[PDB]
DNA sequence: CGGACTGCTTACC
DNA sequence: ACTGGTAAGCAGTCCG
């Protein structure tokens, strides 16, 4: 299997080499047989040694264009022949581009911004992750004496954690008498030691938590603060420290540095982010958290270290089984994209998607449109028309059938050709014109985009078969990640198309997936309505509730499925109706807040305070309660008491804090704030103190007693403090418990004032 | 000024 | 930073 790419500069010329792991050992395949290479397009052929006269400035001597070629190349479909001028070190490439372009005898320069590594392996066809391989890991973890506010790197390290297959052990410069701890002479030593473990053990992998932007940078600081040659690559390299906008990320050369935090963030919904609530999210097991008032006490005493240092070790224990989960499926995406493990895991969406585009755009010598200039980004800062939702029919219903689409916008993509390179093209024979957006789409040549969608769709076929077959439950877990990947990459297109950062950027095209979308999902609930007597109770861009009011459920059933008969083959190509639950009965609120209970006795539940996690968990828990009172058993009085004992007991001060905690998200750049939330407030106040309120960070605070602003009121979770000051009855009372409980019971004919203690 | 409007902000579907 | 459509509350804004 392929690990990664990069090159060294052997005197002068570059080389790339191939990171790899083949017949059970680590191997540096080396190429100097790669040139850099980039694009130009000039008005008069004729006229190329005048544009290759230009040469640019660099830092280390000059730089001009080594040689040249007229490539026969196509984009957006319509053939175009280009310069494609290569350079003897890529690091010569930008310097000698934004002169090369602005050349009055060149158009527009095309390619100029992939990076050397990633365009190799791109160009000759090589994915990473393929064949199977034991990848040896090695998980790490680390506990810091940390004050109020200091510089980064001021306190030392008091132990290193590390966790693998075999063990979990603790390296500190403290006598702490347990089996799992090596005590070391200080500081220097444990470290010193600590690199040793890592060499003797040489693992393909290193795991961590939030790795990227505190461990390795904190290590680094240490290091440098006590003079070690912090060496952990294979390579005998120190971890390159590399930028990735608001935060950074940590490369060690040679070996795979695999951080949980930006995969766990961006795969699981929940209201705090700490390891302690990950391993229970993911786990079920719980895992007590040991604060730094205790680490510190613990270092000047003496006295409970064995208590630190268990911590310190399940740290890594954890650090190791989540990355073990998780790592599996983040080489399956490494392989689909077809960029490394490392990149995969730290990109979003927009950039897996361009990046699966650059690669099957190069196959298809398909010539990759630029990023969007400064001034051109402003230019596309126009929203278009989304999806369908149908204002709900509220109160609570019985035997509903929920019908929806099978995958709509990328069936529509497909069916209809939508794809920048098919968008009003000259007179193709064949045309599909948009409902509303009128914006006509070619039916002569399968389009770039809608050609990959339909062969990402036709593979998850394939997998879904081969999943059935295999016999091995490792393939067929390694088999549904594939093919599970494979739908959100399929998905996301239409996203990528509104995305104004985005290359292949087209709001004719994601402003006509959505008219369409409008245009079946309201024919739908016409002929539902109209053809069959059915009530749509509710409905959201591509699925519908809907039920028969006076009947019984087996009737609801039977001619939901005799609709579907009926509907399907009216419906154009892809495009596809699908039963996809029934339920005894549901609830219906608002737009977007609604819940159901099926056969079974489960409570889905969608929009309603319960799944929102900017709110208290005693609002959420009391609504999650007065909502199963009226659905998973008939007694709106049970919801009643429900609600007059959750009230009473926040009265007699008797609700435990930490259910009273408000976690909210700062977006931006503090100062960029325009007005100021109590979560802002609470921001504003720790970064005086010097805390790091970076946008990402989740503010958790409780409301104390008093009145006028709820946010001068509101004090960090971590510093609340029974004895010294109480909580706000009130703002618990009026402001999270009953309005949340009304939501649910004001369709009962119940007032605000009546629930109350 | 004690109420109602309006804008900012967050997280959901 | 993949979209648009939507609820809801905080803390100011207007106005008689
Ligand atoms: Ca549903
Ligand atoms: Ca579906």
């Amino acid at each position: 299997m392929i690990l990664d790419t990069d090159y060294i500069t052997e005197n002068g010329k570059p080389v790339i080499r191939v990171f790899k792991k083949e017949n059970g050992e680590f191997k540096i395949e080396y190429d100097r047989t790669f040139e850099p290479y980039f694009y130009a397009l000039l008005k008069d052929d004729s006229a190329i040694e005048d544009v290759k006269k230009v040469t640019a400035k660099r830092h280390g001597t000059v730089v001009k264009v080594k040689r040249a070629e007229k490539v026969q190349k196509k984009f957006l479909g319509r053939p175009i022949e280009v310069w494609k001028l290569y350079f003897n070190h890529p690091q010569d490439v930008p310097a000698i581009r934004d002169r090369i372009r602005a050349h009055p005898a060149v158009v527009d320069i095309y390619e100029y911004d992939i990076p050397f590594a990633k365009r190799y392996l791109i160009d000759k066809g090589l994915i990473p992750m393929e064949g199977d391989e034991e990848l040896t890991m090695l998980a790490f973890a680390i506990a810091t004496l940390y004050h109020e506010g200091e510089e980064f790197g001021t306190g030392p390290i008091l132990m290193i954690s590390y966790a693998d297959g075999s063990e979990a052990r603790v390296i500190t410069w403290k006598k702490i008498d347990l089996p799992y701890v090596d005590v070391v002479s200080t500081e220097k030593e444990m470290i010193k030691r600590f690199l040793r473990v890592v060499r003797e053990k040489d693992p393909d992998v290193l795991i961590t938590y939030n790795g990227d932007n505190f461990d390795f940078a904190y290590l680094k600081k240490r290091c440098e603060e006590l003079g070690i040659k912090f060496t952990l690559g294979r390579d005998g390299s120190e971890p390159k420290i590399q930028r990735m906008g608001d935060r950074f990320a940590v490369e060690v050369k040679g070996r795979i540095h695999f951080d949980l935090y930006p995969v766990i963030r961006r795969t699981i919904n929940l209201p705090t982010y700490t390891l302690e609530a990950v391993y229970e999210a993911v786990f079920g097991k719980p895992k007590e958290k040991v604060y730094a008032e205790e680490i510190a006490q613990a270092w000047e005493s003496g006295e409970g270290l064995e208590r630190v240092a268990r911590y310190s070790m399940e740290d890594a224990k954890v650090t190791y089984e989540l990355g073990r989960e998780f790592f599996p499926m983040e080489a399956q995406l490494s392989r689909l994209i077809g960029q490394s493990l490392w990149d995969v895991s730290r990109s979003s969406t927009g950039n897996l998607v361009e990046w699966f585009l650059l690669r099957k755009a190069y196959k298809r010598n398909e010539l990759a449109p630029n990023k969007p200039d400064e001034r051109e980004l402003a230019r596309r800062r126009g929203g278009y028309a989304g999806g369908y939702v149908k204002e709900p029919e509220r109160g609570l219903w019985d035997n509903i059938v929920y019908l929806d689409f099978r995958s709509l916008y990328p069936s529509i993509i497909i069916t209809h050709n939508v794809s920048p390179d098919t968008l009003n093209r000259e007179g193709c024979k064949e045309y599909d014109v948009a409902p509303e957006v009128g914006h006509k789409f070619c039916k002569d040549f399968p389009g770039f985009i809608p050609s990959l969608l339909g062969d990402l769709l036709e593979e998850r076929q394939k997998i879904k078969r081969k999943m059935k077959a295999t016999v091995d439950p490792l393939e067929k877990k390694l088999l549904d990640y594939r093919q599970r990947l494979i739908k959100i990459l399929a998905n996301s297109f239409y996203g990528y198309y509104g995305y104004a950062k985005a290359r292949w950027y087209c709001k004719e095209c994601a402003e006509s997936v959505t008219a369409w979308g409008r245009e079946y999902i309201e024919m739908v609930i016409r002929e539902l309505e109209e053809k069959f007597g059915f009530k749509v109770l509710y409905a959201d861009t591509d699925g519908l509730h809907a039920t028969i009011p006076g009947a019984d459920a087996e009737t609801v059933k039977k001619k939901a499925k005799e609709f579907l008969k009926y509907i399907n083959p009216k419906l154009p190509g892809l495009l596809e109706l699908e039963y996809e639950g029934f339920y005894v009965r549901g609830f219906f609120v608002t737009k977007k807040k609604y819940a159901v209970i099926d056969e079974e006795g489960k409570i889905t539940t969608r929009g309603l305070e319960i799944v929102r996690r900017d709110w208290s968990e005693i609002a959420k828990e009391t609504q999650a309660r007065v909502l199963e009172a009226i659905l998973k058993h008939g007694d709106v009085e049970e919801a009643v008491r429900i609600v007059k004992e959750v009230t009473e007991k926040l009265s007699k001060y008797e609700v435990p804090p930490e259910k009273l905690v408000i976690h909210e998200q700062i977006t931006r750049d503090l100062r960029d704030y325009k007005a100021t939330g109590p979560h802002v407030a609470v921001a504003k106040r720790l970064a005086a103190r010097g805390v790091k309120i970076r946008p990402g960070t989740v503010i958790s605070y409780i409301v104390l007693k008093g009145s006028g602003r709820i946010g001068d009121r509101a004090i960090p979770a971590d510093e609340f403090d029974p004895t010294k000051h109480r909580y706000d009855a009130e703002y618990y009372i009026e402001n999270q418990v009953l309005p949340a409980v009304e939501r649910i019971l004001k369709a009962f004919g119940y007032r605000k004032e009546d629930l109350r203690y």
